[PDB]
């Protein structure tokens, strides 16, 4: 009775993929699975489980949505966006993917990678920017939700 959609977390190694799920599902912080209610509609989320790490293009390939991680502290994991939304691109043979950008840490002072950058990249591509912390909650739900958002308008 219940839509599900298998998510897709990437970005480069240590940005906090694995941080921000773990904090969406147990509200903690040191396939996974969760429902959720957004716009009265309740959905199933499947979230699939060294500077970077490249993907299998077949495991791309299966998600529905991909969140674009990178780390505000981290000049390289944001150059490293460019590649991320290029193989989701070629491996869904399609400019228009749900797609998030996600600048996490926002908790952390050493900021290298400004707001308005990301927000212009962000528009750049047409797709919503959020900052978030893994830490402190901020943001987290924000940019799964909003994810499913995306989701849902490509259905439609
Ligand atoms: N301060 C802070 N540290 C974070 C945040 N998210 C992740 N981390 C830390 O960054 C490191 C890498 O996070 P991890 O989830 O393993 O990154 P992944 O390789 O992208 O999955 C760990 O030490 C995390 O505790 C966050 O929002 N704020
Ligand atoms: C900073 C991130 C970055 O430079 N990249 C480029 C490499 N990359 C890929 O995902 C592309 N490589 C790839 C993927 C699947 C298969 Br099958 C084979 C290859 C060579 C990670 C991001």
């Amino acid at each position: 009775g219940m839509t599900e959609y298998k998510l897709v977390v990437v970005g480069a190694v240590g940005v906090g993929k694995s941080a921000l799920t773990i904090q969406l599902i147990q509200n903690h912080f040191v396939s996974y699975r969760k429902q959720v209610v957004i716009d009265g509609e309740t959905s199933l989320l499947d979230i699939l489980d060294e500077e970077y790490s490249a993907m299998r293009d077949q495991y791309m390939r299966t998600g529905e949505g991909f969140l674009l991680v990178f780390a505000i502290n981290n000049t390289k994991s944001f150059e490293c966006i460019h590649h991320y939304r290029e193989q989701i691109k070629r491996v869904k043979d399609s400019e228009d993917v749900p797609m998030v950008l996600v600048g996490n840490k926002s908790d952390l002072p050493s900021r290298t990678v400004d707001t308005k950058q990301a927000q212009d990249l962000a528009r750049s591509y047409g797709i919503p920017f959020i900052e978030t912390s893994a830490k402190t909650r901020q943001g987290v739900d924000d940019a799964f939700y909003t994810l499913v958002r995306e989701i849902r308008k490509h259905k439609e």
